[PDB]
């Protein structure tokens, strides 16, 4: 059987514009010259996010009814560019005439007739505006670069939006307002219009009340207007209208295109409009969610519980001793971003894998979306999930139970449960309990769900599936066979649709009584309007499963007999114990709250830190797939150094200098890492350093300079294939160091900026901010990974390491003799020549109100490149401006933002959204900041900082923050400011804590890994070298009779601490109390640690591995 693809069958045109709709009329694609003007394209079975609403208020209630889409009960008749509701509400009757006029402006004209005493009308329209591409890539970031400008017009307010955010070339906008009524109320965030109740009720929060008239600039643009309330007695008539352009270079001032609108209202269709078949659901109710449980139900489950989260003496979260992670559904409806996980198979941690499975399941029923085998974005069985609020319900894997005599979606749960292998949803129903779990196998491509009741009672089921099985739902044919229980899925015509994949498939398990379909058995008359929802219907049965294989290289395997979570789970377990050397604190007594956090979030950070690596993608940030240059050498290879996976991390380095671009001789920005040739060639100017530093690293940690003389091809640019003309990592190396040297400003060691560093928002605005800046940031990290390729190569080529060590202090001299100035390092130069030089963040910019940067101030200490007097000024000047209660911050104010145009950074002066890197802390740099003060000695600061990113009981540490997701890494910690304007006035409320701050995109970031470095490395002080181990610890005084359980080249063992004042050594170790001899390490902040030779460690450890570190601070 061939499945066809989902096309909307009402397609209206006029200049310029095609506006698609489902036969419901929910919208599906409104696109004006390649501007895509809605976020979400609508659905068959929840329609579409926009509507319009009908409320009529009574003495004793408020009522409110959707006059469009498969939810109203609208009839509708169509022509080339209008559509005709009607229907009635109660006792109005109404219609609503949709019209596409030629001016790239429509018009939803409303005409109501009847009798009733009060009555509004709402207005709801989500909204992309951008190139389909865009849109469909991530809505939530297309929102933050859409910025609103509220105006009053003739019948009150009126949104006007421009995309700030680069589309092609052009800057798209939008207008929407009202003609015949006033609008009295707006709102512009779709948390505002359906508020996180939604998740819970399946009711938009804002049609019980009055709409708040804030515009918010968050990630779900969404635009609603509130009418005037009225009587009716008779018939009255009023529109909506929209204007979409596809280029507003200016920013927006006032309300523009008054005359087009006047004409494009005259406006009508010559031709006749004609009635069409409106398919209905049938025995198709609304979502179902759970009951809450209460303290003793609660109790009853879950007997076992540590880092209990509680508000108002309420459980919202917990965790359990069998590693688990425990959220309550109270919890739920609190935190603005959805609770999820990510479902990742296991692979040989000694290469670089491939054909890695997983999965994606979030809290609210979304029980397995993007289903992938090797690439997140092309090796895809089912639909990625999207938005935050569960409007449209249907992506991925989703279950309907029949309770009375309807078909209900499970949403929200009593409560959701996540391990490293799974995840498990808890139903309360009537009189029992139905339990979900979507769960990952152990050494197979699977992933598995299992429905139980807990009573052993009978339901029936519909599962669906929105099949992809390729990129993106709606795009492509499927291929699917059915043998007995087993579906066989694969994309029609393979080779060709996929040179690169040819046998690629997938196949479904499925109980055997079930039945199987598309979206038909939804409908009334049985017709089919997505072919693609692959639906399976089970009936009187009390449990049943389906399991889920993917094969990219067409290696299919049988199914097993029998699928038992619980062996995955002890698998799994032992797996991720490995992977972190059995990392385990103890005490004999109470162990500190701050070790407690330590041992729970470790494995979860080291499964964030894994998924980075190993399957690269994230909640939020779904389209990854690739590797990051910057990304792959920080996150995943601190993470695996650390923990002593080093043929690994060899494998790496080798795949990575195979992605080097011929020619011009740097690295891609990011580049796949499977069969896909796929990079982008353009990269910002920091991120050559990357791969230099990270294999010097790797040589420091493990002697193998073996790797430079590995024979590795390049990448052409254009195309992104092997150029065949390999050459040795040396050479490769000596060409990227070319690149390097041939950006220095002429007279100096200054490294240009070119396409900027590592804060991607910070890109120049023009050539000659490429060319003339310098980034402080940039030249600390040139001079630090200069040293250190300096040393890894010394062994090797002698001469080459002389000229690394002559650029390394050229570097040093130039950052010192420019960059520095009252003390203060600047952020940036610029220089156009010697006699035309401007210092910017930095105090001397008395124009700009941004003085101070972070970034340079962390790399300096790091790299030991700040002298004493220095780093100390660094870390005044850090507590002075930057320092807040949920961390430190990138600067000491906003980026400009006049409107969205840029003047100096690109996309920090084009955000409209506080957030990202334009909250200004982005919790990696914060870790940068913890290393600093680790190298620098300071615990008390280093350990308190940890906790202030970390976000397991995060708000009973930092008062002023919103909870979130306690076991998922986070990214940014914003301020609570609606938008740039706010944010910049009200600045300071950061550094006091009188703004609540709440926390960014989830669990893709190099930050679980290097956050896992600080702890492991630079604070419990375990680090590894050539046949060595250093011992260097920064710990405060609680850490004081603490132990760490560490498995140290391949032997386990018991680092006790001891923090002791009176010593007259800074360190001290000992086993079977004999004190272990070694070398001091290098510090020139502060007394350094120590160096043990691995064959006297090991020897004493064969004795008595309880190793005793005594440490003063
Ligand atoms: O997706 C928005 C986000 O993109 C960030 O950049 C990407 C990076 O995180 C990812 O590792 C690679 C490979 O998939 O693609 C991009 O370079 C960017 O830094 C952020 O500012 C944006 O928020
Ligand atoms: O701009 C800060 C960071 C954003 N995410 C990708 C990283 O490479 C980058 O440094």
């Amino acid at each position: 059987g061939i499945l066809k693809t989902l096309s909307a069958p009402i397609i209206l045109e006029n200049s310029n514009s095609t506006f698609t709709f489902l036969p419901g009329g929910d919208n599906f694609e409104w696109i004006h010259e390649s501007i895509m003007i809605n976020a979400f394209q609508g659905n068959t079975l929840d329609g579409s996010t926009n509507n319009l609403y009908l409320r009529i208020y009574k003495d004793n209630s408020l009522a409110f009814y959707p006059l469009i889409g498969m939810n109203s009960k609208s009839t509708i008749k169509s022509g080339t560019s209008t559509l005709i509701f009607e229907g009635t509400a109660e006792d109005i009757s109404y219609t609503v005439t949709f019209r596409l006029t030629p001016y790239g402006i429509w018009f939803w004209d409303i005409s109501l007739s009847g009798n009733c005493n009060k009555a509004d009308i709402i207005y709801s329209q989500d909204i992309g505006v951008g190139t389909k591409g865009s849109v469909n890539s991530n809505e939530l970031y297309l929102a933050q670069y859409l910025g609103h400008s509220i105006f009053q017009g003739d019948y009150g307010y009126v949104i006007c939006s421009r995309q700030n955010m680069a589309q092609g070339d052009l800057f798209p906008y939008l207008q929407q307002g009202s003609l015949g009524i006033r609008s009295i109320a707006y709102s512009t965030d779709g948390t505002q219009f359906f508020g996180l109740s939604y998740k819970k009720t399946n009711i938009p929060e804002a049609l019980y009340g009055d709409l708040p008239s804030k515009n918010k600039q968050y990630e779900l643009a969404h635009t609603a207007l509130q009418t005037e309330a009225f009587s009716l007695s008779g018939t009255k008539q009023f529109s909506f209208y929209g204007i979409c352009k596809t280029n507003h270079p200016e920013v927006i001032r006032e309300i523009e295109y008054i005359q087009e609108l006047e004409k494009a209202y005259a406006y009508h269709e010559s031709g006749e409009i004609l009635p069409v078949n409106v398919p209905t659901l049938q025995n198709i109710g609304a979502p179902y969610a759970s009951s809450r449980w209460d303290a003793k139900q609660v109790e009853h489950y879950f007997p076992k519980r540590l880092l209990e989260e509680k508000e108002e003496e309420a459980l919202l979260s917990f965790f359990t001793p069998e590693k688990s992670h425990v959220v309550l559904q109270d919890k739920e409806l609190t935190t603005e971003r959805p609770h999820g996980h990510i479902l990742m198979t296991n692979f040989d941690v000694t290469k670089v894998p491939q054909g890695v499975v997983s999965s994606t399941n979030y809290m609210y029923g979304a029980f397995n979306c993007q289903f992938v085998v090797g690439n997140t974005t092309y090796n895809k069985l089912l639909s990625n999930h999207r938005g935050l609020l569960n409007i449209q319900k249907d992506s991925g894997q989703r279950i309907f139970i029949k309770i009375g005599d309807c078909y209900r979606q499970l949403t929200l749960p009593a409560a959701y449960e996540m391990n490293v292998a799974g995840s498990t949803w808890y139903y309360q129903l009537d009189e029992d309990v139905l339990i979900i779990t979507s769960f990952a196998m152990y050494n197979r491509p699977e992933i598995v769900l299992k429905v139980q009741s807990l009573g052993h009672k009978k339901y029936d089921f519909i599962v669906t599936h929105q099949l992809t099985v390729g990129p993106n739902e709606y795009e492509n044919e499927i291929k699917l066979t059915r043998e007995g229980n087993i579906l066989q899925l694969s994309p029609t015509d393979p080779v060709v649709t996929n040179h690169f994949y040819p046998e690629l498939s997938f196949r479904m398990r499925i109980p055997e009584d079930c039945t199987l379909s598309d979206d038909s058995i939804f409908f009334h008359n049985n017709t089919t309007i997505n072919p693609s929802l692959l639906s399976i219907e089970i009936l009187q049965k009390s449990s049943f499963d389906i399991v889920m294989q993917g094969f990219d290289t067409g290696n299919v395997i049988p199914f097993l007999d029998q699928y038992d979570y619980k062996e995955q789970l002890e698998a799994y377990r032992i797996y991720y114990d490995q992977l972190v050397c059995n990392f385990k604190l103890s005490a004999p007594d109470k162990i500190p709250l701050s070790a407690e956090k330590l041992n729970a979030i470790i494995h979860w950070y080291a499964h964030d830190a894994l998924i980075h690596f190993a399957s690269p993608h994230g909640l939020e940030q779904s389209g990854g797939a690739a590797w990051g240059t910057r990304d792959v050498c920080q996150g995943p290879i601190e993470f695996f150094l650390t923990t002593g996976h080093f043929d690994l991390v060899r494998h790496i380095l080798i795949t990575l200098y195979s992605h080097q671009i011929e020619g011009g001789f740097e690295w891609p920005q990011w580049f796949m890492f499977d069969h896909y040739p796929i990079h982008q060639e353009d990269c910002h100017g920091d991120v050559v350093f990357w791969p230099l530093k990270a294999i010097s690293d790797y040589i420091q940690a493990t002697g193998d300079t073996s790797i430079l003389n590995e024979l590795v091809d390049y990448r052409t640019a254009k195309d992104a294939l092997p150029t065949n003309q390999p050459e040795t990592i040396l050479i490769h190396i000596k060409r990227a160091v070319t690149t390097i040297k041939n950006r220095y400003l002429s007279g100096t060691a200054l490294i240009s900026y070119a396409g900027g560093d590592w804060d991607d928002t910070l890109q120049p605005a023009n050539s000659e901010l490429k060319e003339n800046l310098v980034s402080a940031w940039t030249q600390a990290l040139a001079e630090q990974t200069l040293e250190l390729l300096c040393s890894a190569i010394k062994g090797i080529d002698h001469d080459f390491s002389k000229e690394l060590s002559h650029m390394a202090n050229d570097i040093r001299t130039s950052f010192y003799q420019y960059l520095i100035k009252d003390g203060v390092i600047a952020g940036f130069l610029y220089r156009e020549s010697e006699e035309h030089m401007k210092y910017m963040l930095h105090p001397d910019d008395t124009e700009s109100s941004i003085h101070y940067r972070l970034l340079p101030l962390t790399r300096s200490i790091i790299a030991q490149l700040a002298d004493f007097k220095l780093a100390t000024r660094n870390l005044e000047i850090i507590d002075e401006h930057l320092a807040c209660p949920d961390g430190v911050r990138l600067m000491d104010h906003p980026a400009s933002y006049s409107g969205g145009i840029s003047k100096i950074f690109l996309r920090a002066e084009q955000a409209a959204n506080v957030g990202r890197e334009i909250s200004l802390q982005y919790v990696h740099a914060h870790i940068r900041y913890i290393e600093a003060l680790a190298t620098m000695g300071l615990s008390k600061k280093a350990w308190d900082a940890l906790m202030r990113i970390n976000p397991i009981l995060l708000t009973d540490y930092v008062p002023n923050a919103l909870t979130r997701q306690s076991n998922v890494y986070f990214s940014s910690s914003e301020g609570c400011f609606d938008d740039r304007y706010e944010y910049a006035k009200n600045f300071d409320k950061l550094r006091t804590g009188d703004i609540n701050v709440k926390g960014g995109w989830r669990l893709y970031s190099s930050g679980p890994g290097i956050y896992i470095r600080r702890i492991i490395a630079d604070l419990l002080g375990i680090r590894f070298g050539h046949n060595v181990i250093h011992i260097d610890p920064v710990v405060t005084k609680e850490l004081d009779g603490v132990t760490l359980q560490f498995t140290c080249f391949g032997k386990t063992v018991f680092f006790t601490y001891h923090v002791d004042d009176t010593m007259d050594k800074h360190i001290c170790v000992k086993s079977n109390n004999n004190i272990l001899p070694g070398d001091n390490l290098n510090n020139i902040y502060r007394d350094g640690g120590i160096q043990i030779a691995k064959d006297v460690f090991l020897s004493a450890a064969m004795s008595d591995n309880n190793f005793h570190i005594y440490v003063k601070n």
